[PDB]
């Protein structure tokens, strides 16, 4: 059952500091599969993408062993299986166009080994954050 | 028009890491007022307090010179005159028992010089951080 749970496009501000941003149709990808040491950890995979370019391909591979530090660390109510689900909620809402959060995805440093996706809400009174996810490059 | 904006009590929840945190009254104390180098920089305070602690005593004075910086780095969207005005409202209707709203303060290291009071909301997916202030003991 390694099921993809979302392939779509959504319009991301871009930017790696100092630069500034850009706001961009990027392709995001969340699956559930497994992996680890012995090929039996359940994980979950979110991958941002740039159809116009190859080199951009950022991925986080969320597994179930580390699941429980991540969760106290950004204070999730939900478990595991329930963490794709909400996240994907959020990102196809965005996508569809019918939701009051933005994405930004912030590179450090081209040469840029890693980035951070930041779910935003804008209020009367300021943006925040609802999530912040650090994706790594590869491949 | 050294004027305060509020003076209440509002439960918190505290702790000093790695201790488990207590949920206790606290006095918030939040006025505006002048200060600076040359006496003329508007200012804001916010204040702490634990009634049955003397010791316990945290500031936080904002002065409008580095507001800007603050703004931008917070992602607020009002001006150094609204900004109090927000975070009364927000106070004081926690105060009241009438928010979806609640208060952590988390002290650095007793022998702490500073703490994070934190403004957090819970959905049904995680607790989401509205603002972040740093306050220092003195006195």
């Amino acid at each position: 059952e390694p099921q993809t749970l979302l392939e779509t496009t959504v319009m991301v501000s871009t930017k790696m500091p100092p630069h500034e941003p850009q706001v961009r149709p990027l392709g995001v990808y969340v699956r559930t599969g497994r992996g680890g040491p012995n090929g039996v950890t359940r994980v979950v995979l979110v991958r941002l993408t740039d159809p116009t370019d190859p080199f951009f391909l950022f991925e986080l591979e969320l597994l179930e062993d580390d699941y429980n530090a991540f969760k106290q660390h950004l204070e999730l109510l939900v478990d595991f299986h329930g963490f794709p689900r909400y996240l994907v909620g959020m990102l196809r809402d965005i996508a569809d166009g019918a939701s009051a959060y933005e994405l930004s995805f912030v590179l450090n440093s081209g040469d840029s080994n890693r980035g951070t996706l930041r779910v935003l809400e804008t209020t009367d009174f300021k943006t925040v954050e609802h999530i912040s996810l650090v994706l790594l490059r590869q491949g």
